[PDB]
């Protein structure tokens, strides 16, 4: 994640200006090396007609960029590219407002669930890491940096989110699907235990509990669906290969002809396609933030930081339900009081 | 379900560029056949205008080649194509985030109905049992794929979802509408004989194990509405009309005239018209995959693993109801006790 | 309704083609008047322009036709077209969405409210009942289908939605607003009656019935509005105004002029104007959804079965607050028990 | 509100041309004059052009004429006119579905709070009473109608909505602030007193009136946040001086010149420019709709019957709560009673 | 925010006229220097080329000046510029959506935690302070006027948010995350010491308070994602680099070129390019606008008052909580009583 909020908090002469001074997130990071290869590619072409053609074949290439410069207009890149990417973004804002944040179930697991000796601490801490280690394992499977981080269940018993214990469990417990939803089950059985128990003193307590584990579990389902149901590879095939036909289009058509022949539109010769390198850019930049976006729990500079949120979870949490149990600061009156 | 979601994790040069090599759900196995018929098509009528045609019957088609080429632009294609695009993909996500699981349900299942003995574990297998009977008898309507896995309530009884006394009470309860809302009744007279026999020991978690039906209840609500109320014909009709009326026009007013002739924009005459095929991919493919996403439900690459689902949610839901109930991992400090 | 989600549940080889041959629900059902009317018109002006014109005014007709043909574009059909097609569109399906469906009130009533004697019977009935003629009072106001099938409310008492006590109580309590809403009221009356009578044996089973009783109002409510509420007047009358001025204009400029004159793009001299026909097709065809869409209660094919609803959702509740109160099946073991 | 709901219901021959025979909610009557201006401001030019002007003067303002003319396409009127208005249809939309409806909270009102007294009586007025005063407190404040017939907190005292010591307790609580919240405040504590008092019988019924209380509160602060939020006034100034500009440019490339000068595209010299006045028609009509549904609580044909819906939510309010309590039609078997 | 809702109750005769007539949140506040850049630019263009050049060159530079117009179009500029604003349109308005408001909570703490002793009293302003301290935490971080008014906790403590106390509490609990979520395990913790102390009579108050509460932690938590996760600084740079690259390109392209040339379209010499400042006025307002909705809470004339926000918040909870606790108007007969 890639944030500059706070540079864009009011419109300054020039505010979007400072901003194409960046490097990391930035398109001239997602298209250099293709920026590099059409380059090559469009230079090479030139050198062809301009030296190794013979006169007949360079009437015929000029027939040729004429004929592909007056059908460019034919490919509706405009159009593929402004629908994939609005799906895009829709699918990346959803994908990130469904990722899961334990504050209200940690709350309420600091509120209900009483106790200040170490059985009702452990039953704390078992119910809140239920919850991050059901996150987690969602964020194993969906994102590729939380699996760089756990390559298996063992990474995660050594990282604390889960015991031996629940790993033997989860392991007696295999099936072939993901194993996600387990910890919620975890929770629930835990939950009634703890509300027989009498640590939980009013079954709607228990309920509120529930409530928000299930709000928990219906956001990592989810991310589970966005996972697995990916954009139709149909829509990225198209859009591929109208931003790639457009290009290689433009890699004839876009040519400057020899200005003696007094072709029309070909008048002025420059050795740089100014225009068809800002369309490029433009065209391309979109590609490649569909490309960017289109899993956006990868490794890219404007990817969500989901190792960080997987630390920041388990860590708020686990001083939310152990350390600010009935921990209270002073109750003193206000400044506005009376 | 064609899954690519890991191999795009990171934007990568040409990461779009792997995806074009794929056979499965990809969007030359939905055209190669209306392609096919359009690339034959066109060449007879190409070998029919260069060889059969008299000389002014051949002036006869290149009159009437440029009068289509030069209003092939009056056919609104990209705009109906991208409303009924942009409709159908709305629609495809809402059918599947409305696919009922019932994970919340099971976690409830699982808690709140007590009983270690042989009627706690039948009460508890039956409600859940209640809730995917349910979901597989909307699925069964909705979907051809499960209704060809089932084709009639006694494949659903040899399948385990339903038992005798169930196909019978259904076929008892029958009316000339459908009958997938009977487990939802059932569900809730379960419960309540589960609460007045003690089995659930607060209303409350009654209340909460017949809001998670209820919502099951809305999620298959919602898909007998998306199967039964369709995409108006008349938008398909229009779309379809559209598209086979651009490239109808194509057929002919995109033909390559006699270059003896020195017509305007026919100067240069090639064999393959590259971007009347390219024009074809991009505008049918469109119309492909709206084809192929207004039912997701079907037997297509990219259409849902319902029935995968349907085992999925079966087997899950029995495991966490029987296996699972208070059946916990020992409660032991984590990691990061004190 | 017209329904074909079945036969499109695959992609396959013009999919789309089959459904060009139906007539229920079709386009041409919808545009063959106005066709016929644009034909006759077009060819009357044809028939002047070619024999009643003396050379002077024919030459006048051709300035004229020239003039229109090039200003053709002045006028932004696509544009208003698809902004109120997507308007109809939406709200079509938010109307869709909110027609209320009582099967999670009627499980909770044939769950909740105990007894097997006449008088729970009677409740019970009563309750559900009280929601279905809230249901039908809503429909009978926003459907002219169901206003046709009860023009009175005591049509509503002769199909056994209201009894003679409940009309003379709904006539005494007669306002001059529409009293659709007097039934949610008889339904709490009701509800709290039958808790305070035990029939009710918990307080948070009223509150889950009138729960549900008030998202029932919610929806019937959101039905009102848009019965009520519709989409402005001067939205229909710009896009009725621009596709009627849009093919007023092509009655002139899109005639065929005369050859011998040799005018630029009008050197091809056919008889029908098979673009301006498409145009015509696609065009008022959008404008004729936009017609058939804007109230979707009508008696259109494509419009809501709400009769159809009315009476499944009377014979479902009847049914299942009656003969499925607490009538289970045998609960036995499944197939996979163990 | 202009309802044609019923004249629409099918799509018959020329549906939306009897809708062209409207001036309530009409575009000609939002259009006429500043069609009259533009008309007057057209043929004044015109006659300054072939009368006035020196010849020299002719010629040069038919070349200004040809000038603007041909750059009338560089001003994207449809653009930002497209985004304004969409964005102004689903403001009205979103505020119109947050204006408060108070029948599910008064049907609790009418089954929670017991007692057939008029102590009973009393309480259950003065709580719908406090709904229906914060609702009139912020369509005060929302709406100009409502504040013109309640211009200030003495006419809704002299209307029934205030009390005297209401009026002095809000007085007495003045704060730089808007004081629509207060009911909602009021309507708590009188809540907690009913049940402390015996009046409501559990505190989940406590808990339901105070739940849908809070979903009128926010309706209304919803309600509050579209009045005081407006769209950004940079958009406003951007559409009308692309509305403005586009036409003033219309003034004078649209003229018709002279025929004798044999311009290319101003061969036919007509009086009225048929196509520029369709022109006008259609964007400034878009751009009179967005000023009317900018706003639409003020007093336009097309606004919402604010007074309508607050003496209508006031009067069924009074009557359920009142009228209502325990008041209901004899429970006898209906028509399909066994 | 700059509200002008009054202003366009009604549909009048130049109702948006007026509101060109505006200089705080105005566009000519947002674009005077960008346009006196581009004026100044373009004038020393123009004065080199009309004086400084030689012949040749100016013959040059008239080449390179059709060249660059002729190629203006390539440019996409209304394509991204419309994807851009529509997304920060929606997110601006979903930010302005999960701005806390704490008047349901306040509501509910003014009804269920009883006692009008002082420390009921002392109760209640710590809740409800306690949601405002969580509130102005978030805002903090996520808004620059706030920190401006707040550059440290020390001056939430003397601004009556914190108390000395709960500025060690928040000390000792420091982690290298952002600390906004602290509050709601207090006020869960309280609430929970409220219950058990007596103040809060039954626990579904409880369950009451901490789903408002959760409410605000989750509009907090929106407004923490919409702050941290950004629009992609890629999008920003593409829609700065297409404006900008659009009118660098009409620097020189738009430039009057020489009349004694007689080059086509460059007939007439005016001096100001009208139509060229039009869409500097349109396209770059269009970015400017995207600029100032981009973090809706900076200082911009139309961004949110966040700082009155607070205040009111502050203000209102504290008098709803402490002076309007049980503090309650007569209660009277109404004017429709009987
Ligand atoms: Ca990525
Ligand atoms: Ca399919
Ligand atoms: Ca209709
Ligand atoms: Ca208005
Ligand atoms: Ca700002």
């Amino acid at each position: 994640t890639i944030t500059y909020t706070s540079q864009v908090a009011n419109a300054r002469l020039g505010s979007f200006s400072r901003l194409l001074l960046c490097w990391r997130g930035s398109i001239y990071k997602l298209l250099y090396g293709e920026f590099l290869i059409f380059l090559l590619c469009y230079y090479i072409i030139r050198f062809i007609y301009r030296l190794a053609l013979t006169e007949e074949q360079q009437l015929m290439f000029e027939k040729l960029t004429l004929y592909c410069d007056s059908y460019i207009q034919l490919i509706p890149i405009s159009f593929v590219l402004g629908f994939y990417v609005t799906l895009v973004v829709t699918r990346w804002w959803n994908q990130y407002e469904n990722l899961p944040w334990p504050d209200r179930l940690m709350s309420l697991v600091s509120g209900f669930v009483e106790g200040k000796d170490e059985q009702g601490r452990l039953l704390r801490r078992t119910l809140i890491r239920y919850a991050n280690l059901g996150n987690v394992l969602i964020l194993r499977s969906v994102s590729t940096a939380v699996y760089k981080r756990f390559p298996s269940a063992q990474h995660l018993v050594q990282a604390g989110f889960m015991t031996p214990a629940e790993h033997k469990q989860l392991e007696k417990l295999s099936l072939p699907h993901n194993m996600f939803w387990v910890p919620w089950v975890w929770f629930a059985n835990l939950s009634m235990k703890a509300w027989l128990g009498g640590r939980i003193r009013d079954p709607i307590l228990l309920q509120s509990l529930l409530n928000e584990m299930n709000t928990l579990r219906t956001q990592c389902g989810h991310l589970y669906a966005y996972d697995w149901i990916s954009i139709p590879l149909v829509y990225t095939q198209v859009v591929t290969v109208a931003v790639y036909s457009f290009f290689l289009t433009c890699l004839v058509g876009r040519q400057f002809l020899n200005p003696a022949k007094a072709y029309p539109g070909h008048e002025l010769d420059l050795v740089v396609p100014v225009f068809t390198f800002l369309q490029f850019f433009f065209y391309v930049g979109w590609l490649k933030v569909a490309e960017q976006l289109i899993n956006p729990f990868g490794e890219d500079d404007d990817d969500f930081e989901t190792n960080w949120i997987v630390d920041r979870n388990l860590q708020v949490s686990l001083l939310a339900v152990d350390e600010m149990h009935q921990d209270l600061p002073r109750m003193e009156p206000d400044m506005y009081w009376n």
